């Protein structure tokens, strides 16, 4: 098995020229390339290029409005990108952002041809800005276009309209972007585990608790498992993909995995609070490759502590390079509020899939 590795320094390019200390940073990239080639994952995978997507694999996703504004912002001088910015929810922009995202979206693209023609089993996507918090209409949290959702859209364009695309988002906080989109669709599964708080985390809406389902054709389709009251870590990670995730999953029977993997939940991380491990995310990984005979593409979302997510996403790549995975801690018991969050999707949930009956 092979497995793909697309990473574009061009996409250092985006940057935040007023708070060069923004947590959303040019590094985050180059940081996460450098430990897989420290760690000797690099020269194993087989090198994917970037490419800018076009204007009509934007519009898979995207109305022509905002794609036509963030289109316009390449033009503008500091002081009109500061403004423009300020109009959305936790966004910078700079003259090269646009460019970035096109970068960012083209390289899952490529990777997920290269998944579906065979020239690659696996791949891992080293991208930003990230894409998750991206609606069709506007750009949100750091996020652009919603590149795995795109991406989503452009396998089904390469394949068939029906393609089944499960999305593991598992970024600290809710892909609303993702979920909107995809919200009366039943050909993509969205799975997010986040941090809730009763609504009080960002992006801070109650679309993202467990009985937002799906709507229409997309009733089931839509799984939100969210947390509340507790520094969750490895124990309810595991828990959770061993009672929802994965059975979920498997009754869906994927033929494509995205993985928004956001490495914010991690130990270390300045903004998500918990303690997911490097070895954790590494058995989450291993798990989802018994899916889509092992067709996984990871997608790198947020993720804020450099250390952190270098050391994260790189024991994600060294899963679908196929290592046994690394020794999980002793696992606590489960923080209760976690049962709790566990049972009421499971309750939820059981209406559309028999496997959690
Ligand atoms: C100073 C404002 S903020 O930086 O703290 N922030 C903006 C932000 C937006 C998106 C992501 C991300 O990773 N989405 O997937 C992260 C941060 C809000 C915030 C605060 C606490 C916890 N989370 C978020
Ligand atoms: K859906
Ligand atoms: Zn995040």
């Amino acid at each position: 098995p092979i497995t793909g590795l697309v990473y574009d320094q061009r996409m250092m390019l985006h940057h935040n020229m007023w708070d060069s200390h923004h947590p959303e940073l040019p590094q985050r990239i180059s940081r996460i390339f450098s430990r897989h080639e420290e760690l000797r994952l690099l020269s194993r995978c087989h090198r994917i290029p970037a490419r800018l997507a076009t204007e009509e694999e934007l519009a898979l996703c995207h109305s022509s409005k905002h794609i036509s504004i963030i289109k316009s912002s390449e033009h503008m001088k500091p002081r009109d990108l500061n403004r423009l910015g300020d109009e959305y929810n936790s966004i910078f922009i700079s003259n090269e952002s646009y460019t970035c995202a096109l970068l960012a979206a083209g390289s899952c693209f490529n990777s997920a041809q290269a998944i579906l023609t065979g020239q690659v089993r696996n791949a891992v996507a080293i991208v930003r800005p990230p894409g998750h918090h991206a609606e069709k209409d506007t750009a949100c949290g750091f996020c652009f276009f919603n590149t795995a959702a795109l991406t989503a859209r452009y396998a089904q364009s390469i394949t068939r309209e029906s393609l089944r695309v499960l999305i593991v988002d598992w970024d600290v906080h809710h892909g609303n972007g993702t979920q909107h989109i995809f919200e009366e669709d039943d050909s993509v599964l969205y799975i997010s585990l986040h941090r809730y708080e009763d609504g009080a985390f960002f992006p801070n809406s109650e679309d993202a608790n467990y009985d937002k389902v799906g709507l229409g054709k997309g009733r089931g389709y839509n799984v939100n498992i969210p947390w509340n009251g507790g520094k969750m870590g490895d124990p309810e990670y595991m828990a959770a993909f061993h009672h929802l995730v994965m059975p979920i999953a498997r009754e869906f029977a994927p033929e494509l995995v995205l993985v928004s993997a956001g490495f914010d939940a991690a130990r270390g991380d300045p903004l998500g609070g918990f303690q997911v491990t490097p070895e954790g995310y590494a058995h989450l990984t291993h798990q989802l490759m018994s899916l889509a005979a092992g067709r996984v593409l990871i997608i790198l979302e947020g993720g804020y502590n450099l250390t952190s997510i270098s050391e994260s996403m790189s024991m994600c790549t060294s899963m679908l390079l196929g290592d046994s995975p690394p020794s999980l801690d002793h696992l606590t018991p489960l923080k209760t509020s976690a049962t709790v969050s566990i049972n009421n999707v499971l309750r939820a949930h059981a209406p559309f899939w028999s496997s959690l009956r």
